[PDB]
Formats: structure tokens, C-alpha cells, sequence
């Protein structure tokens, strides 16, 4: 998928994940976003088109789903412990993730 298909993605799961009433509907979701951040992290963003898709911004742009792949396995390791609310706060941290990289290359 592209980019901006794999944004629309993580965007439509997480709001699946805030309005969740069991496991299942938060462990799936966490699961897709999963699948659309690391497909997201081999783009090269419009905004960095023009640097070389080794250098540093490139790298941190890579590194940055790095991080939310983290931040979803921490997630799902709560829901999968049955600790459903718990998970639901947990992702709320995704958000911070969002800003900050969206902050330098969106
Ligand atoms: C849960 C985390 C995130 C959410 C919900 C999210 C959501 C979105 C949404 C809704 C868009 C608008 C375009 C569209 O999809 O139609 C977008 C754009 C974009 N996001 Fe994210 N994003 C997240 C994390 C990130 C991260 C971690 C990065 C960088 C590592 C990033 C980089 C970008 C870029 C570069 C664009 C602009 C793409 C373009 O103009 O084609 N996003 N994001």
C-alpha cells in the first residue's frame, strides 16, 4: 500500500481502539496497525524526496515506526494479558509518536 493509505489505516484503528468494548477488537486493530506501519516505513516521504534514502532524516524517518511498532507490541502484550483498559491507555501514547513525527515529515 502507499504512504498515505497506510496513515489512513493506523488512523481508522485507532480510533477502533478508543471506542473498543473487549480484546479481541483492540488486539486486531494493534495488529493492523502493525502491519501498516512497517508496509508505511519502506516509503520515502514527499518531504524527503529529495535527500538520499540513506541519510540521517531518511533513517530517523525509518526509526520512527521503529518506535510505534514498540509501542503497539507493548499494547497488545497488555491485551493479550486480558488488561483490555489498560491497553486502551497504552495506546494513547501512539499519539505522542504521531505528533512528534508528523512535527518533522508530514
Ligand atoms: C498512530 C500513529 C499515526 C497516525 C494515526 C497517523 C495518521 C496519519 C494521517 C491520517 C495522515 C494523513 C493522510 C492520509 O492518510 O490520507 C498522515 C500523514 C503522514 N504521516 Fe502519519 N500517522 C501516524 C504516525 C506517523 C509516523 C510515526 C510517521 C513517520 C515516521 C508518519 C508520517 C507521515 C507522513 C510523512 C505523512 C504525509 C504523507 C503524504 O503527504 O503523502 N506518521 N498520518
Amino acid at each position: 500500500a502507499d504512504l498515505e493509505d497506510n496513515m489512513e489505516t493506523l488512523n481508522d484503528n485507532l480510533k477502533v481502539i478508543e471506542k473498543a468494548d473487549n480484546a479481541a477488537q483492540v488486539k486486531d486493530a494493534l495488529t493492523k496497525m502493525r502491519a501498516a506501519a512497517l508496509d508505511a516505513q519502506k516509503a520515502t516521504p514527499p518531504k524527503l524526496e529529495d535527500k538520499s534514502p540513506d541519510s540521517p532524516e531518511m533513517k530517523d524517518f525509518r526509526h520512527g515506526f521503529d518506535i510505534l511498532v514498540g509501542q503497539i507490541d507493548d499494547a497488545l502484550k497488555l491485551a493479550n494479558e486480558g488488561k483490555v483498559k489498560e491497553a486502551q491507555a497504552a495506546a494513547e501514547q501512539l499519539k505522542t509518536t504521531r505528533n512528534a513525527y508528523h512535527q518533522k515529515y508530514r
